[PDB]
């Protein structure tokens, strides 16, 4: 493993530093020579997508000769009996492990994308948005007119085109060499630039009529209807703007840096919190503000990623000439995926359907629980998909199903290791963090009591979403297994089943628990398609592992309810004071979960 000697050169280098003898150095040079020439060979984390003979794995292995030619030195002196230079060769060593291979042991679900200071950006808005004028019935038309169109994106930006233009514009860049790839990209940037326009243009003209079959109910109150409408003609040209700037995304991400197309969110949000402060009084109603805020930030994200563009030689110049030549060879990828990508948005629209009926500020509660919910998602599907997803990938492609199965069942283990508690611990901590973010002015506690009332029911879908994450892989592996979409379709009936059970009883709180429920049911079919399909059979031992972590996740809910009974309200003092009394007991809840595991026959060794 590239760890292990990692970890084993480490060690090495610190015995070099407290040694006496010429032998005791000798060998520990020695070691580390053989060691560094080993770990040549891992495809490091950030290279996983990447081939064993591109000049990235020549950049790292590099990397490593320069670390194998100053060990040689540093052999050298120790044989000449030079223990202080020896060890003066072996303190210079890290100046190259810093310089050339660092930049190789970070995750590529890391680089790829949210970074803490985005994400609390992201916060900082959605905590702005609602002191302004947030869980009124403007923010209801706002948050409705903005996921209108993010599920437009889902067809044309990240889902067709990653099924189509990812790979086959490897291969442009592999067999067809540079110069054709960019006449490519010129038609493919050029008809979707044209086929947006036509989305764009359609929408806005016919936006009344969306609204009307997206959330029908609002002309029972008065004038939801008109602010829906022409928030929504004013974000519409928002798709047209992101799944270009998603192109260049992706274009950016072949060729250089990930990290820049990873920065576009930022631009978003950025827009938005200072759009918020300093237009909000300008525009009657206020709420335009927020609609302006995102096409304004929606330019930016595009034009941000241009420059960059220019130095890898791929500035398109949009060719809308070729209708029938150059669209087909992506066409056909986008024929297949459409259906399983557009039936997913259909449920989400039917949901804003019930939603559409309740009272005000329904759709504005699930939309902030959303908000607060996305933060552990996020990170548990960043950690997960760098521990686990890439060794899966490795052990379908090359060897047969028995390391495959293993691995796959330590996965299992560690989705509710991580998962269960997060869950939990957010349905205890739901309260303290909705009041402590978004109670503000024009945030009433009844809104963070609402916002909380979803937080809960959301909180069930964490766990089930992580092993979606984990076991989907195993079907998409398999290079033409569509029933994903078989489950995905039994999942949305199913989901639109328990909306109708839910929503009497549980208000908005029912369609947020039945989104929570869906996500472990598309798990469980995942699973039970997983396991009677004969790709995996389950190890064996989970009784009495899952007991372990019950017990484990239950120590965690008493820490947890014990030290909420001795706070104090969650209203009193600033912003500041109420999310510093939340840092202790997160921390001390987190601390107490992992010091309830190291007791109950857990491992605490941890790495990289």
């Amino acid at each position: 493993d590239l760890e292990d000697n990692w970890e084993t050169l480490n060690d090495n280098l610190k015995v070099i530093e407290k040694a006496d003898n010429a032998a005791q150095v000798k060998d520990a040079l020695t070691k580390m020579r053989a060691a560094a020439l080993d770990a040549q060979k891992a495809t490091p984390p950030k290279l996983e997508d990447k081939s064993p003979d591109s000049p990235e794995m020549k950049d790292f292995r590099h990397g490593f000769d320069i670390l194998v030619g100053q060990i040689d030195d540093a052999l050298k002196l120790a044989n000449e009996g030079k223990v202080k230079e020896a060890q003066a060769a072996a303190e210079q060593l890290k100046t190259t492990r810093n310089a050339y291979i660092q930049k190789y042991l970070k995750s590529l679900a890391a680089v790829s994308s949210m970074t803490m200071f985005s994400r609390v950006l992201g916060f900082a808005r959605d905590a702005i948005v609602a002191r302004i004028f947030g869980a009124g019935m403007a923010t209801d038309a706002f948050f409705v007119a903005f996921k209108l169109p993010n599920l437009l994106r889902r067809i044309f930006a990240e889902g067709a085109f990653s099924q189509a233009f990812v790979p086959i514009l490897a291969e442009y860049k592999s067999k067809q060499g540079e110069d054709a790839t960019r006449v490519f990209v010129s038609y493919v940037s050029g008809l979707l630039t044209l086929a947006l326009a036509v989305v764009t243009v359609a929408g806005m003209l016919a936006a009344p009529w969306v609204i009307m079959v997206t959330a029908p109910g609002f002309a029972d109150t008065a004038d939801k209807f008109a602010l829906t409408s022409q928030l929504l003609k004013i974000t519409f040209p928002y798709i047209l703007l992101i799944s270009l700037a998603s192109l260049v995304g992706a274009i950016l991400n072949t060729w250089n840096r990930f990290s820049i197309p990873a920065f576009a969110p930022t631009l978003l949000n950025i827009s938005m919190i200072g759009f918020a402060l300093f237009a909000a009084p300008y525009f009657n109603p206020p709420v335009l503000a927020l609609a302006w805020a995102v096409t304004v930030g929606g330019v930016l994200q595009l034009v941000y990623q241009l420059p960059h563009l220019k130095k890898i030689g791929m500035l398109v110049l949009p060719r809308i000439n070729f209708h029938d030549a150059g669209a087909m060879r992506v066409v056909k990828q986008m024929g297949p995926a459409i259906l399983g990508v557009s039936v997913s948005q259909i449920s989400l629209i039917i949901n804003t359907i019930f939603a559409s009926f309740l009272a005000s500020g329904s759709v504005s509660w699930m939309y902030y629980a959303d908000r607060l919910m996305e933060f552990p998602s996020g990170v548990l599907g960043v950690a997960l998909g760098t521990i686990l997803l890439p060794s899966l990938s490795k052990s379908f492609a090359s060897g047969n199903h028995d390391e495959y199965n293993r691995l796959m069942d330590w996965g299992l283990r560690l989705c509710f290791l991580l998962a269960l508690p997060s869950a939990v611990a957010l349905g205890i901590l739901s309260g303290p963090l909705t009041v402590s973010l978004f109670q503000y002015g024009k945030f009433t506690a009844f809104d963070a009591l609402m916002t909380q009332r979803a937080l809960i029911a959301y909180s069930v879908g964490l766990i089930g979403l992580i092993v979606v994450k984990v076991l989907a892989p195993g079907f998409y592996s398999r290079q033409d297994i569509k029933t994903p979409v078989k489950i995905a379709i039994v999942t949305l009936i199913l989901t639109q089943l328990m909306n109708l059970a839910f929503i009497g009883p549980l208000k908005h709180a029912g369609l947020s628990l039945s989104i929570g429920l869906a996500a472990c049911l598309n798990a469980s079919l995942l699973y039970w398609q997983l396991r009677k399909q004969k790709i995996f059979t389950p190890q064996p031992g989970w009784m009495a592992f899952l007991l372990r972590l019950v017990v484990a996740v239950l120590v965690m809910s008493g820490v947890l309810l014990g030290m909420l009974h001795i706070m104090p309200e969650w209203s009193l003092g600033t912003m500041p004071w109420r999310l510093l009394r939340l840092m202790a007991v997160v921390l001390a809840g987190i601390a107490a979960y992992f010091a309830a595991l190291a007791v109950l026959g857990f491992k605490v060794k941890e790495f990289a």
